[PDB]
């Protein structure tokens, strides 16, 4: 059972831009840890219908995580309202979420909130090494969220 | 040695409104843990010259923390620039700090960032029980900051 800010967390929405790289990876890391919770992802300007990035998928698979059957979707105001916690990769993205739904700033947090560096870099179209580095950061960040929500 | 967000933290500034209650308590909890670091506090509209609140002092003393020789001071833009980390008690206070110095949003965080509830209530002029409860929250929050900065 998960809690944050004096409320239950039943659903988590991971948000980035395209909904093909960091966000499906973050989603699936959380789902692996939280099989009974509703975990999804969406993009601020999504490649609607797209599957997970090939390199993101390769790297995740190497670490035992599947990005299979991901379908990229556009973030809507309704998704924001319905989610109990919204996680973004970079600080600038918080304002972007709040433009879609101004009422959710209070529950919009960094994916990397519980790690020292806070923000998580964008590996899209970068080297394999960038994807591996980012995966490790997301894995650590996701575990630290699970610990925080459940302790 | 302390770090946050890819930088050293040598100085921490704890900010609230009057600079007589939560903020001197938070300051002195951090100082007790971090004797070699520069730790101070300031108020968004301070009771300039005031000592720590009597009830805040009593409660802190019971837990082995001294608020002696506190002198309340007004937050300035220079203090904001000079501090490596600025900690506020409530989310609404972040924008208030940024009105004094717009360039410091990136290093302005909740005192309760590392605890589940995030925000820390205002005990000023409330019951002894409110001060005791808030002290415990601040103590936990401060320890979790020290752990995060140093691990």
């Amino acid at each position: 059972n998960l809690y944050f800010q004096g409320a239950m967390v039943n659903s988590i929405l991971v948000v980035c831009i395209g909904n093909i790289c960091r966000s499906p990876t973050g989603e699936r890391l959380l789902k692996a840890a939280l099989p009974e919770r509703k975990i999804a992802s969406a993009g601020l300007k999504a490649m609607v219908g797209g599957s997970a990035d090939e390199t993101a998928s390769i790297v995740a698979n190497e670490h035992g995580v599947s990005l299979q059957d991901h379908v990229a979707q556009q973030l809507t105001a309704d998704m924001c309202r319905d989610s109990d916690l919204i996680l973004v990769m970079e600080k600038k993205h918080i304002d972007l979420v709040c433009r879609i739904n101004p009422s959710v700033r209070g529950k919009t947090m960094l994916f990397g909130h519980w790690i020292n560096q806070q923000e998580i870099a964008d590996p899209y179209k970068k080297s394999r090494d960038a994807f591996e580095a980012v995966y490790g950061v997301l894995e650590n960040a996701a575990q630290k969220w699970v610990n925080a929500l459940s302790r």
